């Protein structure tokens, strides 16, 4: 499987368990603001099924990042007449694997799970994405679990006076609580208190980019872990918004899902032994095919759209064969040469603009011509 460029892609359009896997290539690259080598070291393995084990450097501790999983699902019912909802069956059979790991853990571990949380009794369809945090600590014994919320509070003109609350739920906290319960009864654990962090101040049925919030919160929470302080998240230790996912995190982000080609099994190696994953420039054609292939589709000022596939097509054509062996045409050259304003303009410009910082050029021309041959 393949986590293609989507070339149209913004924070505000969405996450889903591919992206966010896919973003989980940017934790061992030191060019990027979520980077961790700095915090923690891969670890071996210790066998967490569908989890990536890490050693911190700082202390003695062992976090365990869970992959995303598009079954990692929450639903909860709005009305409180009904029951507090469903868990997958999934999130909850690693509740069970997470409890049955504590049960022979012999260091503190925090486990990070990215999951969904959604209100199925409301016709209406929202996703919004969460965190799910799990810390043990082997002589409490204790799991205390947490949730990272991107889109609470602060409540006061339109909260729910504490009768309505009675009558309406807002999250999974209530079934979320009883699949941790339940995945505890088997073992000698108490629990420690469920608390819900809800950060970032309010937002509506959008995520509409909690994807990307919660995906800070991943590395803000396995930094703070590793080096033995307390999470620090918007309203709690961090200004505003901004403060948190700042403008550098939202393009490391936004390039990494628009521009990048990355199969699953580059990323389980870029995280199962501690490396990044250099640009390819294969990556770069793929890139400007998708571009291509979305670029055909409409509208039906500026650029004609006839002008800018005949610029992706004629340097697609260059790239492929700079790729193997092989070499430019000076004939070809010129052709370049006069789309090249073209390749630059509007978000096409910013695609191009991306590879050609990760492959070392400073320009189409500065790229292309030690390529170029001559005649003669």
């Amino acid at each position: 499987s393949i986590y293609p460029p989507e070339t149209s892609w913004e924070v505000n359009k969405g996450m889903n368990s591919s992206r966010l896997h896919k973003l989980y290539s940017l934790f061992f690259d030191k060019s990027s603001a979520f980077y961790l080598g700095d915090d923690v070291s891969v670890l071996e393995d210790k066998p967490l099924t569908g989890a990536y084990g890490f050693q911190s450097k700082k202390n003695d501790q062992q976090i365990f990042l869970f992959r995303p999983d598009s079954d990692y699902v929450a639903g909860y019912h709005v009305d409180a007449k009904s029951d507090a909802g469903w868990v997958n069956d999934k999130l909850d059979r690693r509740l069970s694997e997470i409890s049955e790991f504590c049960s022979k853990a012999t260091q503190p571990a925090t486990f990070i799970l990215p999951f969904v949380e959604m209100p199925t009794d409301i016709t209406k369809g929202v996703q919004h994405q969460v965190l799910l945090t799990i810390s043990y600590d082997p002589k409490s014994k204790q799991l205390t679990p947490t949730v990272y919320d991107s889109i609470g509070r602060d409540t006061y003109s339109e909260s729910l006076s504490s009768y309505f609350k009675g009558k309406y739920r807002t999250t999974c906290d209530e079934i979320l609580t009883q699949s941790i319960e339940k995945a505890i009864k088997s073992t000698d654990f108490t629990l420690g208190k469920f608390t819900r962090a809800a950060y970032n101040h309010q937002n509506r049925l959008t995520e509409g980019n909690s994807g990307s919030y919660t995906f800070r919160t991943i590395k803000e929470v396995i930094s703070s872990s590793a080096q033995g302080t307390e999470v620090k998240i918007p309203g709690s230790g961090y200004i505003t918004s901004n403060s948190y996912l700042t403008s550098q995190h939202v393009q490391d982000i936004e390039s990494c899902i628009k521009y990048r080609n990355l199969g699953v099994v580059d990323i389980e190696s870029a995280l199962t032994e501690g490396k990044t994953l250099p640009v390819q420039l294969s990556e770069f054609i793929v890139a400007l095919e998708d571009y291509g292939k979305l670029r055909s589709q409409q509208s039906e000022i500026g650029y004609s759209k006839t002008a800018k596939l005949t610029a992706v097509e004629l340097l697609i054509g260059i790239l492929n064969d700079i790729k193997g062996k092989n070499e430019i045409s000076e004939s070809q050259y010129d052709k370049l040469v006069k789309e090249v304003d073209c390749l630059m303009d509007s978000s096409l410009g910013k695609l191009v603009q991306f590879h050609l910082k990760n492959l070392g050029a400073e320009s189409l021309q500065k790229l292309v011509l030690p390529c170029v041959k001559f005649d003669d």
